[PDB]
DNA sequence: GACCGGAAGGAAGGAAGGAAGTGCG
DNA sequence: CGCACTTCCTTCCTTCCTTCCGGTC
């Protein structure tokens, strides 16, 4: 998270979030884990010039968001297009796992 | 594993399968003249025989985002083929 | 030798071997030709056979994957979690 | 060359010799270099060493474990991308106090 | 129906890293 | 024992689709 102190692309998109000057390309729609891409294009691009791989699009990015459903990381808001939200218990489980 | 692209190009070279597929000059303009039999032959050879059209033009519309290949504005069953593309994957 | 730790292969193989574990994986050909029939049953399984916990089957395919270049076991080209077991890699091992 | 093989030893007796391109290469002048084969260098690598089971996965890890020796780099996003660290060498032969 | 693209999921395989096991020295 | 790996996985992806649409053309 904030505490994450190689990248994760869970990661990678509270990084951006967290600085709201990132607006253009993505923000909140409601402070409840519900955010939404305003320029998936730019989304995939910044995470492939990241990861050195520049070739990086939505399409391809979309697959990896779309693996955190199992291991629940973040989930998929009903109909809303490009709209996720994060399952804060989940990912506190990731991090502090209880045997 | 073999790609799309590479089993579109693999039947343009041969024009001995111009029963399927032909070209309509070497712009890189290709065009799909049995689409119905074009879809059979990806299946057959993926081991997926329930492909069709449908789910092809999907995997072609793919083919967007990634500087491969385009549609021809309008006209039917025409796709254009980044030259300038493929020599970026060669 | 197969004393040290349980090989994924060997894991698998355990189940299939009688009934009971049916519901989740069992055979579809003499060659074998094994079929998941609840995928996510048989992750959480390995995963607590192990003792793994956050295991799925993206996780556990990806191993056996591992298995085409070593030739363990061969993929049914298109047919849904089918796999079937190669019986020249695990002759070679096994025992030996 | 400074001549158990070593790996980080047996890839650069490779490189030396231009006859071995087919599966290993230089990728510019800065110790760069691509596995044009991993299986292949893999193949050699099994023969050397008589470890018949060796993959470019098992091959690959002994690289990433460099990482931490400063041997070599990850080029990050190239396939098959290694660099060495010529810093990271000169500790090994001669490890100054 | 062609033709378009989001979204949910298989499937191959590179790359990073823990962890026990193997000789060799 | 200390080194240098080898063996075998987890882990997290990128990559190329297959499938299933709803929706415009
Ligand atoms: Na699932
Ligand atoms: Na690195």
């Amino acid at each position: 998270s904030r505490l994450a102190n190689q990248i994760q692309l869970w990661q990678f998109l509270l990084e951006l979030l967290s600085d709201s000057a990132n607006a253009s390309c993505i923000t909140w729609e409601g402070t409840n884990g519900e955010f939404k891409m305003t320029d998936p294009d730019e989304v995939a691009r910044r995470w492939g010039e990241r990861k050195s791989k520049p070739n990086m699009n939505y399409d391809k990015l979309s697959r990896a968001l779309r693996y955190y459903y199992d291991k629940n990381i973040m989930t998929k808001v009903h109909g809303k297009r490009y709209a996720y939200k994060f399952d804060a218990h989940g990912i506190a489980q990731a991090l502090q796992p209880h045997p």
